[PDB]
Order: structure tokens, then C-alpha cells, then sequence
């Protein structure tokens, strides 16, 4: 459960948040495969409640109605097609598994679902699965309201409702089986792993019981004995009775301290500075690298919906975001996930964005098609961070330097640092308020390299900055603090 199951040489996955199955199928063939991406996180593929007030928010997808592969992203046939095509070009699919609960208890009964399924929250009836009152933790939860009231109580966090979401009785073999039924259907379809949503609200042991019921990956695309990749969403920052280390036995975990700390260091908040990143990783009190799934932002905190707070960097802070993603992709710690979002009308009031609920680009509820512009960018309000030269190229950089050790670190005691990955790559950052001009030991073989942030190495030439490495591996770097992208990166494959 610790291996991503990506084919040899691909080191990252991208979250194509809210994308339609058909657009992802195309993306695998026309971009992801060619550009070297390892896989994709898809939004929950199972049927959810259709919420019209507000109008189809993104979070209505974390409010399950059944396990039918039928959502605004597409039906089951489109889903299978997508998984097939993507696998056929070596790009894996990872399903966002929402198994801790069903919908909110206050939701009106009826057939307001993405697939017409009938559900009745008030009476605990989800006939499409089916589930009834006996399958929820109502009698087990001890809070007066029935919802989680105190996170300092590990029991309560697991047995009570997360903001009213009907909590499933995961200790029951029946419920465990209905969930494994769902997951094995996906596995046999060809998916390579799962993101276990809200794993903090499930007992480590109940999760393990469910994983024991799972098949090995589809033998038509994966070698015999392959177990699905499992990453647990567990938000573990400061003091709480629950620790992310309690889930190491089921798979990897989301290391949220990563994006929070990186955000403040790069924002230079409260005395933080890049020079402190020398011992980035476990040295900062993070989980072990082989159990970590890292990222700069995720669908929740990029809109202030989770831990990380104000320090989190997102596409809205483009300049510093590229720098953070750059550092992440260059550094060896953990397994990296790149975010790919859509624009929404941020409307800040008293410091809070009242439009954080807005769902994906759409026409009367119908999600918009991802259109590709002549410059490879996207239209219809899809941000497509994964298509940004600086990010796309750093995804490739990670692939090239994969396995190479961290070395040749340099820092001016402030905000301009540099380090390399063995003799396969080197990167330099200037985050100070003054220019950076200096000759640094790079550890790369002599030659002329194309900087992959400012340009590309296209047919014998660089479209951007060029770096010259001498015989002793030295090379000169000059980065004005006024550069659009205050950092340079070169690797074995960008050498002319
Ligand atoms: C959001 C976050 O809260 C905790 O995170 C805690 C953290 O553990 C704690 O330590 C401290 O930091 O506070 C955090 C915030 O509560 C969990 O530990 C963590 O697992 C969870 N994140 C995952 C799971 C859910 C829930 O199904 C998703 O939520 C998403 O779906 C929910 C269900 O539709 C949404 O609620 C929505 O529906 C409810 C229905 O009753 C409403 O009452 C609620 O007002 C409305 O916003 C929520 O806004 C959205 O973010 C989310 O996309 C996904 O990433
Ligand atoms: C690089 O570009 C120049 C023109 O700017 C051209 O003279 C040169 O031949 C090109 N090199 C290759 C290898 O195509
Ligand atoms: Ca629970």
C-alpha cells in the first residue's frame, strides 16, 4: 500500500479537481503520458447529493448517496473508458474514496441525487447500497448534538458525525463488505489506488479490516501481487490525541505540516527564511518520507477549508506558488502531488471568502469542457497549473533526478539557497530583496544547460536562460530579485 504503482520513471500525480472523465481520458493521451506524469487523483466517482442551495457547490461530492459510478463527471462507461485509456498510456488513476460517511442528516429526503437514486437521511435510508439505521453510529456517538464537539476526544472524533455527516458503523462486517464491494469494483476496473477521505474519523483498525477485503490490482496492467496504493487523509499538526503515525500500518498519509511550513517560510512570515530549509523533511518533525504524500495546497485549504490557514500558497499567489512547487518537486522528501484547479470569484469579506463554496466551471450545473488554448493553456476557467512551464518542467526534473541524493547545499544565511540532486540536477532560489550573482558548485558534468524555468530545450537550443558548467562543476548564476521567476533549474536532460 506504500507504492504508487506508477510505471518506472514517473514520480508525481496530479489532482484534476472536478474534471470530467472524458477530459481526463484526453489529458492522459495528449499531455500526461507525453509529459511524464505518473497518475491522477479523480474526484469522488460515486453518486452524491445534488445541492441547489448554494448552487452545486464542490463539497456536494463528499456527501455520498450510493456507490453508483454516476456523477457530474460522467457515468460508469465514461469512467471505465477513462481508466482504460489512461492505463494504456502508462498514467494511473487514483480514486477519492469517501467511505467514512454518507450525506448530511439535515438533507431532505427524495431523489435529489446525481443519479436519481432515492435517499432519506432522516430515516437513515439509502436503499441503493443498501444501508439502514443499523449501519450508522448514531447509538454509538455520545455527544449531546450527535456531531463531533471536541477533537481532544479521540473516541468522539471517530464515532460522531463530522459536521452532521451520517457516520457509518465501520466495525460491522456488513458495512465493511459494502465498501469493499465498491472498492474492488474500481480495482477490477483498473484503478491503482485510493485517497482515503477523512481517515482521521475512522479507527485505524476498521480501515485495516476493509483493506484486507481488497483484491490485488488488475493483472491485465499490473504485475501479480500488486496491492493498491493507499494514502490516508489525516490532518495532523499540533497537539491532538490522534497522530498520523497511528495509520502507518494501512499505507501512506497526508503530511499537512509540509504545505503549512513551506507557505510561511516562503512568505517569510515571523522570521522564517529559506536558509532554514537545509534540513527540510524529517528534520522538521514531519512523518517518515516513505509514509508521506506531500503537496503545497489541496482542494480544501486552497479555499480556506482546512488546516494550513493563511500561510497556504495557491495559484492565486502565482509567483511564490511556482517557487514552492519548485522546491517541493526538487526536494527528495515524500511522494508529490500537484494541484490543478479552476478559478472562482473570490469575494473576501472580513478576511473570509464568502464564495469558497462555488463549484467547477459550468452551464446550468453542467460542468464545462476543459479547452486547450494555442499556447497549451486552458480556457473555461480551468487554471491547469500542471500545464505551467515552470511546473510541468519541474515534474520532469523530479523524474530525471529520481534516486539522486541531496547535496551541494548553499545559502546566504537569508533567503537565497541552492542544492543539487546527485549529478543529475541543480536548482537555485533567490527570495531575498536583492539580486543574486554568484558562482556555485553544481556537481553536474561540464556543458551548457537550458534553464527549465525561464525556457525549454527545444531542438538543440534553449528558449530561455543558459547556464555554463565548467570542468570542476562550477557555473555562474545571476538572478535579479525582479525576475518573474526568481529561481533557476537545470538537469541532465536539459543539457545541450
Ligand atoms: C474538511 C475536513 O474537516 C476535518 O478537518 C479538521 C481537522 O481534522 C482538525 O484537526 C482541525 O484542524 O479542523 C479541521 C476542519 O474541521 C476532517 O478531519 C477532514 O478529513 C476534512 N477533509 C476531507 C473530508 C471531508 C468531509 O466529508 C471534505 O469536506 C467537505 O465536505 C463536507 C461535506 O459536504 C463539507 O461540509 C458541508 O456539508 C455539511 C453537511 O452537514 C455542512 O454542515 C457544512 O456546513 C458544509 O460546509 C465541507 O465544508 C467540505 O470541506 C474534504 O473535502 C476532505 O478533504
Ligand atoms: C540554435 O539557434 C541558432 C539561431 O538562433 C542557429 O544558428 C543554430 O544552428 C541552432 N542550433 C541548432 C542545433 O539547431
Ligand atoms: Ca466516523
Amino acid at each position: 500500500q506504500y507504492s504508487p504503482n506508477t510505471q518506472q520513471g514517473r514520480t508525481s500525480i496530479v489532482h484534476l479537481f472536478e474534471w470530467r472523465w472524458v477530459d481526463i481520458a484526453l489529458e492522459c493521451e495528449r499531455y500526461l503520458a507525453p509529459k511524464g506524469f505518473g497518475g491522477v487523483q479523480v474526484s469522488p466517482p460515486n453518486e452524491n447529493v445534488a445541492i441547489y442551495n448554494p448552487f452545486r457547490p464542490w463539497w456536494e461530492r463528499y456527501q455520498p448517496v450510493s456507490y453508483k459510478l454516476c456523477t457530474r463527471s460522467g457515468n460508469e462507461d465514461e469512467f471505465r473508458n477513462m481508466v482504460t485509456r489512461c492505463n494504456n498510456v502508462g498514467v494511473r488513476i487514483y480514486v477519492d474514496a469517501v467511505i467514512n460517511h454518507m450525506c448530511g442528516n439535515a438533507v431532505s429526503a427524495g431523489t435529489s441525487s446525481t443519479c436519481g437514486s432515492y435517499f432519506n437521511p432522516g430515516s437513515r435510508d439509502f436503499p441503493a447500497v443498501p444501508y439502514s439505521g443499523w449501519d450508522f453510529n448514531d447509538g454509538k456517538c455520545k455527544t449531546g448534538s450527535g456531531d463531533i464537539e471536541n477533537y481532544n476526544d479521540a473516541t468522539q472524533v471517530r464515532d460522531c458525525r463530522l459536521t452532521g455527516l451520517l457516520d457509518l458503523a465501520l466495525e460491522k462486517d456488513y458495512v465493511r463488505s459494502k465498501i469493499a464491494e465498491y472498492m474492488n469494483h474500481l480495482i477490477d476496473i483498473g484503478v491503482a489506488g485510493f485517497r482515503l477521505d477523512a481517515s482521521k474519523h475512522m479507527w485505524p483498525g476498521d480501515i485495516k479490516a476493509i483493506l484486507d477485503k481488497l483484491h490485488n490490482l488488475n493483472s491485465n496492467w499490473f504485475p501479480a501481487g500488486s496491492k493498491p496504493f493507499i494514502y490516508q487523509e489525516v490532518i495532523d499538526l499540533g497537539g491532538e490525541p490522534i497522530k498520523s503515525s497511528d495509520y502507518f500500518g494501512n499505507g501512506r498519509v497526508t503530511e499537512f505540516k509540509y504545505g503549512a511550513k513551506l507557505g510561511t517560510v516562503i512568505r517569510k512570515w515571523n522570521g522564517e527564511k529559506m536558509s532554514y530549509l537545509k534540513n527540510w523533511g524529517e528534520g522538521w518533525g514531519f512523518v517518515p518520507s516513505d509514509r508521506a504524500l506531500v503537496f503545497v495546497d489541496n482542494h480544501d485549504n486552497q479555499r480556506g477549508h482546512g488546516a494550513g490557514g493563511a500561510s497556504i500558497l495557491t495559484f492565486w499567489d502565482a509567483r511564490l506558488y511556482k517557487m514552492a512547487v519548485g522546491f517541493m518537486l526538487a526536494h527528495p522528501y515524500g511522494f508529490t502531488r500537484v494541484m490543478s484547479s479552476y478559478r472562482w470569484p473570490r469575494q473576501f469579506q472580513n478576511g473570509n471568502d464568502v464564495n469558497d463554496w462555488v463549484g467547477p466551471p459550468n452551464n446550468n450545473g453542467v460542468i464545462k469542457e476543459v479547452t486547450i488554448n494555442p499556447d497549451t493553456t486552458c480556457g473555461n476557467d480551468w487554471v491547469c497549473e500542471h500545464r505551467w512551464r515552470q511546473i510541468r518542467n519541474m515534474v520532469i526534473f523530479r523524474n530525471v533526478v529520481d534516486g539522486q541524493p541531496f547535496t551541494n547545499w548553499y545559502d546566504n544565511g537569508s533567503n537565497q539557497v541552492a542544492f543539487g540532486r546527485g549529478n543529475r540536477g541543480f536548482i537555485v532560489f533567490n527570495n531575498d530583496d536583492w539580486s543574486f550573482s554568484l558562482t556555485l558548485q553544481t556537481g553536474l558534468p561540464a556543458g551548457t544547460y537550458c534553464d527549465v524555468i525561464s525556457g525549454d530545450k527545444i531542438n538543440g537550443n534553449c528558449t530561455g536562460i543558459k547556464i555554463y558548467v565548467s570542468d570542476d562543476g562550477k557555473a555562474h548564476f545571476s538572478i535579479s530579485n525582479s525576475a518573474e521567476d526568481p529561481f533557476i533549474a537545470i538537469h541532465a536532460e536539459s543539457k545541450l
